[PDB]
């Protein structure tokens, strides 16, 4: 696959590591829509509002597969790690609205 999953769950943001390159998710919108990255790089989300958010790559993006990531409730965080370069469109399950993009150069 273009990317690989450290934590099928969600996290709390507590957790996030260092180096991870953070995209906040608030007010019904991802708050970098646009992502530039390196090959090896893990993005992880982490949702800053009440409302649950994740992200959902359809099949043939990420991989063979979809990846639909779990819900994250407020302050909880996911993380993809890529491999591959590439751009990699993604937007919210129950929010179809929010799109956004990692673009790994
Ligand atoms: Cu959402
Ligand atoms: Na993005």
């Amino acid at each position: 696959d273009k990317a690989t999953i450290p934590s099928e769950s969600p996290f709390a943001a507590a957790e996030v590591a260092d180096g991870a390159i953070v995209v906040d998710i608030a007010k019904m919108k991802y708050e970098t829509p646009e992502l530039h990255v390196k090959v090896g790089d893990t993005v992880t989300y982490i949702n800053r509002e009440a409302m649950p958010h994740n992200v959902h790559f359809v099949a043939g993006v990420l991989g063979e597969a979809a990846l639909k990531g779990p819900m994250m409730k407020k302050e909880q965080a996911y993380s993809l790690t890529f491999t591959e370069a590439g751009t990699y469109d993604y937007h919210c399950t129950p929010h179809p609205f929010m799109r956004g993009k990692v673009v790994v150069e």
